[PDB]
């Protein structure tokens, strides 16, 4: 006896979850960086406004 | 088939996480592009200043 | 084997969406770094001219 299709489906789901976990953490990091860069750019323009 | 059922559940878990990751990555791209445009504006103001 | 086959297909979908989300996240990280560096150029130029 063998449960091969189910075993392979389970391995595929575990692999997919590892990939998706890593993508989530990468994406959240990228969001933080992107907002920090937006704030840095805004601050540069703010300093120029204030110096007008 | 208990293993197949659990594999199905775990695949839905993976989809929920991948969908959230995609949403967040799309927002990060849009914000980073906005940051590039705004930073270019500050440098253009500098280039063209009196 | 319908259930296992469905779980496998759903897992493949999640896996592919996760790969694209990781690529998009890197693209945003790259753009954010460029914007960060350009904002620092802008400030530098402004302080040198002030």
């Amino acid at each position: 006896s063998s449960n091969a299709k189910a075993d392979q489906a389970s391995s595929d789901a575990q692999t997919a979850n590892a990939k998706a976990d890593q993508a989530s953490n990468d994406a959240n990091a990228a969001r933080s960086d992107a907002q920090a860069a937006k704030d840095d750019a805004a601050r540069a323009n703010q300093r120029a406004d204030n110096a007008a």
